[PDB]
């Protein structure tokens, strides 16, 4: 046992490492996404921006918790990163809506999470959640659906043209 | 069903709608209380300007929630705004002790919002209600007891230069 | 009697509690307008951001009554805020054509409050209702014309994208 | 009962009491670790240094409580501040290994005023202590662990050279 | 003995040993006066800070004599820290006046430690206790004094508005 | 065939995919060392420090592969994130040592893929893993190389004076 474990629950201890991989897992496929839209044949690159972004903050996801484990006194124990589910992601719109769900399945594991930290009495790691991660999920998932929603209205995937520019006017 | 909403249930949607109406009932109450001390046979200038910062700080509190409700995946349903229980105040000791009731009133509200929220287990709802309403509250209330207290022991409200120099060294 | 009080009229000083309650009436209708272009389903940010200026600015037209009413001598009486008419805005065509009506429902109001201070020889009154409100509508009027021009000659409201350009040229 | 009192159970109020001497104490040991570092038999002015930093923020924690408590109406009834279980505190690796078992038992403290806080179903007192005391109680003790492990793996504290380079390398 | 000891009499490094404990003392009597001022149902902020001053001032006179006890060789041992007399300081001018005596026995002390460290022919001592301790008595008692009379010929502690003048235009 | 490609052989394209996926092994490798010597029973914060830059530029070494692959026309094919080979890595000095027998490996694969692309006669491909990687691996090996040395001659693993001093005048 770690001397600077307290109150950390060996289950909690596991959780987190799952939600490391998950975090991972969500760097990766917006990694992915992202050099979609750089290929020659899709050329939005706004879009690659914006992924990028994101997959580079979703490590930044990932690095926190592996210091969390560590500041508990729990052992990171890293597991293979799965590729993502597509390799061609078909459009803006189609790849906003896969992000959406993703960015959803993300939050229902922290609230997963959130509810085993409450059922182990763990208030310092409920805390942790609640401040790094649950808002940014909310703020995350709005700004997806607002993101799907105009792709939709303005005649996405089909208009080409409303690809192109809801890449300069809201990702640019 | 909104495509952001994950977790939310219809209960704490109605009452977030129940709170922005209370936060504008308590802005409106505030300009009342503003503009009865701008009253040319009442001229405290300073408990004038105290009371219309609380109605914009209010303003802000429900804009906020609204927020919520829509980063959510709530609905907005919005509800007349009742007049104040009083169109004259009084005194400035009379209209600090009422604002101190409102104030209890608008933190009970809080935190039974808070109790349905742990519920149903929506820690993103408690966090937001934690951070960004429950202190304010408390110190809200810390702040209006201190006045009354302070007007109270200067002989307030039946001497006048109690609540002038009032008017003047703390308010000022 | 108030002791300023001269050449204001019972008349026009019930006037300008009903036209307070109005300008309040006014801000909480952009207030709702605001807020439905924030919905994840809408996502039109400039407008929400347009109408939520227009909103506060209604919140100052309001006060600015409320210092005439006491300059003036007269007392305020506030009325309950009656909720908008609408819950949801339909798009931004519609919006913008119901605050078209909105602000020449509210200029005939200061017009007839005009009308009476006119019939009440109040050249104090008219000259307020002159300077600070009777062109300010005007404006408002005109820009809400050219808004709803724009909209329609763009294709709104069935054009989807007439309102994301008009969302970011126009109001952006 | 105060005027400012809501939702604060005596249990807590009498359990911020405990708090409060428990944090004064914390700050004595570490005044007293700090000054047996500047002996002429031991002289180690970083440690000394460290030591002095760790005791003036644990009298701010105990400020804060003190703050805490008046700001939920409860009355602040202080006891005796009880010096410290050593006086000569032998070298620098027992100095940070007895740190070390403090602010565990510091943390064990704030861990059961969170538990009667929950019990009490007081939100804003769960969320003081959260936002507050809970990861700075994880950093300290992450942080001392840390310097434990250095000390004993460089030859603390037989080495009197391992402790003079981490005064220099670590704390200075 | 420590090498760096010299012409220091035990009874001399005893004596300093009380005094780090009377400072402490002091030190918590002002940390208590402070917060009672805080209270809500007192509310005189700016004798709360110039208690809380004082408090941290009386920290820093026992670090002093810490560091005096060690530069000479002897050694420190601490003893607890008694809690005040009371708990409750009635009114501003109680607690200037209960301040005068805690100042005058602090004082009586220092001139009884004068006296031994004279009788024990320790010039250094004798130094040390005029340059950073006898004039700074002086004044503090003299403050006191000062700020008990315009406190009496304000009309305190009847007149609750003296003692907010008081807070306000003295102590602010 | 993307209207891009030119000289861009399938052997090519797909041996670059490969090497996409060891950049990325070696990020995870290096992250997972990074966190080994933050656990607070290694403690070893330039070390950490290191091994997590180096992980943030093998990301980027990825990223500028897979931007090569759209440049010549060919498909990104993402493949699964292999975990490292250990969880512990042992010592200062093993982590060194593992992290060179890494970039002599992934050092081995950039030279067979530079053999690959002068048997395709793709010059293109031969200057960009020439320009951008061959000399980034050799400086890399040299200082792997480097450090290891100096932390055997300090006498690691067996001393941990040894990796406490590299760790602070070498790497910090
Ligand atoms: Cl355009
Ligand atoms: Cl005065
Ligand atoms: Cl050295
Ligand atoms: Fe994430
Ligand atoms: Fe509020
Ligand atoms: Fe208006
Ligand atoms: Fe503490
Ligand atoms: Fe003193
Ligand atoms: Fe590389
Ligand atoms: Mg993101
Ligand atoms: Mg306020
Ligand atoms: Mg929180
Ligand atoms: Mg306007
Ligand atoms: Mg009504
Ligand atoms: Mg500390
Ligand atoms: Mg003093
Ligand atoms: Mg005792
Ligand atoms: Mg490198
Ligand atoms: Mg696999």
């Amino acid at each position: 046992t770690s001397q600077v474990r307290q109150n950390y629950h060996q289950d909690s201890e596991e959780a987190i490492n799952r939600q490391i991989n998950l975090e991972l897992y969500a760097s990766y496929v917006y990694l992915s996404m992202s050099y979609y839209f750089d290929r020659d044949d899709v050329a939005l690159k706004n879009f690659a921006k914006y992924f990028l972004h994101q997959s580079h903050e979703e490590r930044e996801h990932a690095e926190k918790l592996m210091k969390l484990q560590n500041q508990r006194g729990g052992r990171i124990f890293l597991q293979d990163i799965q590729k993502p589910d597509e390799d061609d992601w078909e459009s803006g719109l189609n790849a906003m809506e896969e992000a959406l769900e993703l960015e959803k399945n993300v939050n229902q594991s922290l609230l997963e999470l959130h509810k085993l930290a409450t059922d182990k009495n763990d208030p310092h790691l409920c805390d942790f959640i609640e401040t790094h991660y649950l808002n940014e999920q909310v703020k995350a998932i709005k700004e997806l659906g607002d993101h799907v929603t105009n792709l939709r209205k303005m005649g996405a995937p089909e208009s080409g043209l409303a690809e192109y520019l809801f890449d300069k006017h809201t990702l640019g």
